[PDB]
């Protein structure tokens, strides 16, 4: 036998290999800081010093041989392609005429996307969370925001995985028209143009390379060397601890919908299509994608845009298209892929789309049954109400009436059921729609008892402008309010009202309230029983589950409702 081969670990990497190279220290454009590639380029040196090397190398991953070449003298260097992610036991053996000499096995560390590579996740999260008998048939999804790590320091490991079947993460920007995107102020404009830089428009990139794979994460066990950082690192190692949890990428929202307005240009859907498709392939810990378009015929962030006579097509092609797409990414993978959409439920939005359509190429419809009244003016009402409340006028509810000017109403009212209903009579099977719940709140001030019209009932009166408070409190802008800020700043702990507060809860539409009689601030939210009468009308229904905006303004009460309301029967 040859001399036993001898790993020069500093001229082999280290023994770390990686099919994703990821910009590390600065920010440019999306493809000067990703690249990917389907075979990992591996490297691996041995020496075999004054002695006899032998003829020919063997490389084995757990005894199974991936590399072979010829023997020269005492220093070796293999090169060869490994298109598989894992940790593997790396054996060097050296061959020649009399027999066969090797290496002691080392561990080989070849990182890719889909956390092949990684330990299961440690976590961390609230004990408030509570442990359920998880069905995994039922939809239990939630959103999981970019930008929560930083001052909301909420962070993945912090999630409720156990309680989840479905992460949707918020969120992927579309290159092209984002003047939306300067509303939010600060850098996001900026942060949006620096990824664009080199990108063709109506492609995907990622908003904020720092948050998604850049930031080292300690409690994740990063380190200067590690390939793959942040956000994106920690949902690949929460896939190996929870395998058949779907993680699936968010497109668009609020702010970053703008490009959506031209997909009724087929080419410009041709180009975003294939970027999905790149970006599956690339970051292969997702499960499908979320198109969160507001809206089709407008009514979004942008006063500017808004086809209701051609974003319904365009919206359903787009459909199709992303369907095919998946499917023959499915074909190459084996994998299945999930197709889904978070819709608005006002009349006005569901009439510029033919859903049953479209909904025959998708999973999911996220049904947005929420933000109905909130403080872009001084209208109280139940932002997430299952049914019209009492402070509603005649005719209101169903839209036959007139408004309290004399003004006819022109669709029925902003409620969850409204919204089913519209969908049911338009065709989309009711095992398709997902209901959704709310973890925060949206809240006026200055409704004093005097404004009141109904005595019983201050979504009866009239605000003098938007609820004001403190990050702490869980105000992170003038009018909203994470419901674990609502919990500990206006419930309490036996939710029956602190610093001034009342609770109310109208039984008719389903919806609580907190109410400070002297300050007029005036709370709408989803708790622990609106969100029970939620899972009774989801299984009433046959409602594939629910859903929740955003997670980490959950304080474990909702998502735990979320369960309770859906056990049994
Ligand atoms: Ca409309």
């Amino acid at each position: 036998a040859p001399t036993a081969p001898s790993v020069d670990m500093y001229g082999s990497n280290n023994l770390q290999f990686s099919k994703i190279e990821l910009a590390m220290e600065t920010t440019s454009g999306y493809y000067d800081m990703v690249k990917y590639h389907d075979q990992a380029k591996i490297t691996v040196k041995f020496n075999q010093w004054s002695g006899t090397p032998g003829d020919t190398y063997n490389i084995y991953f757990d005894g199974v041989k991936v590399a072979t070449g010829a023997i020269t003298g005492g220093q070796t260097t293999a090169t060869f392609d490994y298109g598989q992610g894992g940790l593997y036991q790396m054996e060097i053996e050296a061959c020649d005429a009399t027999g066969c000499s090797k290496s002691a096995p080392a561990e080989i560390t070849i990182a890719d996307t889909d956390g092949s590579h990684l330990k299961p996740l440690t976590m961390n999260v609230d004990p408030n969370n509570k442990t359920y008998n998880t069905d995994p048939s039922v939809v239990m999804g939630t959103y999981f925001v970019e930008w929560g790590i930083y001052g909301r320091n909420y962070t993945v490991d912090n999630m409720p995985a156990d309680n989840l079947t479905h992460i949707l993460y918020g969120f992927i920007p579309i290159c092209g028209p984002n003047e939306s995107v300067k509303s939010v102020g600060g850098n996001s404009f900026n942060a949006l143009q620096t990824a664009c830089r080199g990108v063709p428009d109506y492609e995907v990139v990622i908003h904020d390379p720092w948050a998604a794979y850049q930031k080292s994460f300690p409690q994740a066990g990063h380190e200067y060397s590690t390939p793959i950082k942040g956000n994106y690192a920690m949902l690949m190692a929460l896939k190996q601890r929870n395998p058949d949890l779907k993680i699936i990428p968010s497109i668009g929202g609020w702010t970053l919908s703008d490009p959506f307005y031209d997909f009724v240009n087929k080419a410009n859907r041709d180009t975003f299509v294939a970027s999905v498709k790149k970006f599956l392939k690339t970051w292969k810990f997702y499960d499908g994608v979320d198109i969160d378009w507001e809206f089709p015929g407008g009514g979004g962030a942008a006063a500017d845009k808004g086809d209701p006579v051609n974003d319904g097509p365009a919206y359903v092609a787009l459909m199709r298209e992303l369907r095919a797409m998946l499917d023959e990414l499915e074909a190459e993978t084996g994998r299945t892929y999930e197709l889904t959409s978070a819709i608005g439920v006002g009349y006005d939005k569901i009439e510029d789309v033919n859903y049953a359509d479209a909904v025959q190429y998708m999973d999911y419809i996220f049904a947005m049954t929420y933000d109905f009244y909130g403080g872009w003016n001084n209208v109280p009402g139940h932002q997430t109400a299952l049914y019209c409340g009492s402070f509603m006028r005649p005719g209101q509810c169903d839209g036959s009436g007139v408004d309290e000017n004399g003004e006819a109403y022109k669709g029925p009212a902003y409620t969850a059921d409204n919204g089913i209903q519209l969908l049911l009579a338009q065709g989309v099977p009711a095992n398709k729609l997902v209901l959704g719940t709310a973890m925060y709140g949206r809240g006026w001030e200055g409704v004093t008892p005097d404004t009141l019209t109904d005595p019983n009932d201050p979504m009866t009166g009239t605000a003098t402008g938007k609820l004001k408070g403190s990050t702490a409190q869980g105000v992170w802008e003038d009018g909203v309010i994470d419901y674990k800020g609502i919990k500990s700043f206006m419930l309490g702990a036996n939710n029956t009202g602190i610093n001034g507060f009342e609770y109310g809860y109208d039984a008719q539409a389903e919806a609580p309230w907190v109410w400070n009689r002297t300050t007029g601030e005036l709370i709408t939210f989803d708790d622990h029983r609106s969100v029970l009468a939620k899972g009774s009308y989801a299984k009433s229904l046959g409602l594939a589950g629910l859903f929740s905006w955003e997670i980490d303004a959950d304080n474990g009460d909702i998502l735990n409702a979320m369960h309770e309301g859906m056990a049994g029967g």
